């Protein structure tokens, strides 16, 4: 379980661990490697949220949050206050969707939902990216759930891009398992390279890291 540099042996950063809801891999065994890989490595503290999620509430990722996050956040503590010391234990911090969507968070995501109204090539490019993905799957989406997909996924794209807080806690890097679509879509936009927009209005020159951690 280790890095797929430098700075990262030098602990130069606080790192978060982006689980993906209903994602196979994550495992609670999986999200404890990633723990204990991140306490090793971070500056100071591990940050533990949901990235991704791929009527209660307004928002999707609220929703995720008190529907299945909660349980989630509830089976990890358990988890780790068996395998981890106290002091260990002390570095973690259990970030829900409140803590880190605060105001100049939500300005980001209104910015990327207006860009999605009102620029067809946005709209139709982060529509294709939930079409692929459900074409990997069994079952079947109408044009709205894709619309709604979509919109779901903005939500989440200013943690992926810009360091963020938790909590009062800037976390400038992120550990996942592998390189996926969003993950190389997400290092276009910080460069500029597509929809340029974006980077102007929202980023800022401190580029979210990722570090891309597995077996």
């Amino acid at each position: 379980m280790e890095l797929h540099k430098n700075d990262i042996e030098l602990k130069k950063y606080n790192i978060g661990v982006a689980i993906s809801l209903g994602n196979k891999w994550f495992s609670i065994d999986n999200i404890e490697k990633l723990v204990k890989w991140s306490l090793l490595h971070t500056k100071e503290y591990v940050i533990i949220y949901i990235a991704d999620s791929i009527k209660l509430s307004d928002s999707h990722a609220e929703e995720v949050a008190i529907r299945y996050g909660r349980n989630l956040f509830i089976k990890i503590k358990e988890r780790v206050s068996l395998s981890f010391s106290q002091d260990e234990q002390a570095k973690i911090i259990y970030a829900t969707w409140s803590d880190i969507a605060d105001s100049k968070y939500k300005e980001k995501v209104k910015y990327l939902y207006n860009l999605y109204d009102k620029n067809i090539n946005f709209k139709n490019y982060i529509e294709n990216f939930v079409k692929e993905w459900v074409s990997k799957e069994k079952r079947t989406f109408n044009n709205n759930e894709i619309n709604k997909f979509g919109r779901y996924i903005l939500e989440e794209l200013p943690a992926l891009m810009v360091q963020v807080k938790a909590r009062g806690v800037l976390f400038e890097a992120y550990v996942y398992p592998y390189k996926t679509r969003i993950t190389e879509f997400v290092g276009l936009l910080q460069k500029g390279e597509i929809f340029p927009e974006i980077k102007t209005n929202i980023l800022d020159n401190h580029p979210k890291i990722f570090l891309e951690v597995r077996e």
